């Protein structure tokens, strides 16, 4: 890790337990530093405020009250920090989206960018629109890293998880996967399986993953995965309409979905990346994205079942993460690689949000 940087107390508690991985960190700080303390379409205190407004659907209080001080020594009037409603207009109208991107994405629709693009005294443009869904997915993303690795207050350790054999079944399980129509239905099964000063800045604050207005555990509907792809189709529409941010981001995807140490536990020399995809590919299919190629019956025997409490939980609910629930799964496992989980996690989570978003803009362009 940045060893020097993280125990020196200049950065803040989340950027600590980022510098466990050097390589991501780079890209994460790139993306961060682009949004908070780059000029670009909007001005900082819009951004910050937006941020704000984002944090506020997982009740991540550790963003909020970040963004809330930023946004102050940025310049921002402070009666907006009294809620939304003393907040111009066209941030408002952000309230929808930002709460579909959160808890269900596939919900976007064009009609939403067609209420956001709507002729009027303050308009959003696309560049606009575009800086404002990637602010929003990247404090949604964050406020999962926040919850799931137990991040502390900066006010009076880092975290109140971290502190800066079954692993030879697994390994032995994939070694079986690397040497070699119920696809459709392994999919099925995998997605179906069910396991207050923050508030004035939200609208229905009670929406989530979970449909309680229906019986039934939260199923999204399937989604192809190749009809909209980051690779051929959402990564280029964002270089197009905020070309500074698409690079950083398929850099920062990429390096997420990539990163590798080849240990798994104890162990050293093993190729991991079966189970790294099942990882991301159980995230994005508990968003209703289906990769034809992909036997999804390796979820269940590469991710025990602790783990996929821990992951989903982390995913769709993360003010609900334990430090109970941190330690229950992969007893045997480094710290650094729960870490490792959650870099995979916010990734695979902001990448469905983000395209399900773009197909919809997508959409409505046509
Ligand atoms: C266990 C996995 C999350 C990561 C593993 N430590 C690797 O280097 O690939």
């Amino acid at each position: 890790g940045l060893e020097a940087l993280m125990s020196s107390g200049r950065v803040d508690n989340l950027a600590v337990v980022m510098g466990l991985h050097p390589d991501y960190f780079t890209s994460f700080w790139r993306l961060h530093y682009l949004l908070l303390h780059t000029d670009g379409p909007l001005a900082s205190s819009w951004r910050h405020y937006i941020a704000i407004m984002a944090a506020a659907r997982h009740q991540c209080s550790y963003l909020v009250g970040s963004h809330m001080a930023e946004f102050l020594q940025t310049g921002g009037d402070p009666e907006w920090l009294l809620g939304l409603h003393r907040a111009p207009e066209k941030l408002r109208k952000l309230s929808e989206i930002n709460k579909l991107l959160a808890h269900r994405p596939w919900l976007i629709t064009k009609e939403h960018i067609q209420a956001l693009l709507k002729t009027g005294e303050h308009t959003w443009s696309l560049a606009e629109l575009i800086q404002a869904l990637v602010l929003l997915t990247h404090c949604h993303s964050l406020s999962s890293f926040v919850f799931g690795c137990g991040i502390l207050p900066e006010g009076d350790p880092p975290s109140e998880q971290s502190s800066p054999r079954d692993v030879e079944a697994l390994m032995e399980r994939m070694q079986q996967l690397q040497e070699s129509e119920e696809m459709e239905s392994r999919f099925e099964l995998e997605k179906s399986e069910s396991l207050p000063d923050m508030l004035c800045f939200v609208e229905d604050p009670t929406f989530g993953y979970e449909d309680f207005t229906r019986r039934g555990a939260q199923a999204p509907p399937t989604f192809r995965a190749q009809d909209y792809t980051w690779e051929d189709h959402g990564y280029s529409l964002i270089q197009r309409l905020y070309p500074e941010g698409g690079q950083l981001l398929d850099e920062k995807f990429q390096a997420a979905y990539s990163l590798t140490y080849n240990t798994i536990a104890m162990h050293s020399g093993v190729d991991t990346s079966v189970l790294r995809r099942a990882i991301w590919n159980y995230i994005h299919c508990v968003f209703g994205i289906r990769y034809d190629d992909y036997d999804y019956g390796e979820v269940n025997q590469l991710l025990e079942r602790n783990l996929k409490v821990y992951i989903k939980t982390v995913a769709c609910y993360p003010e609900k993460t334990t430090r109970r629930m941190y330690n229950l799964f992969w007893r045997h496992f480094r710290h650094s690689e729960k870490v490792h989980v959650n870099l995979l996690l916010l990734e695979a989570r902001m990448q469905a949000a983000l395209l399900y978003a773009l197909r919809a803009i997508t959409r409505y362009m046509t």
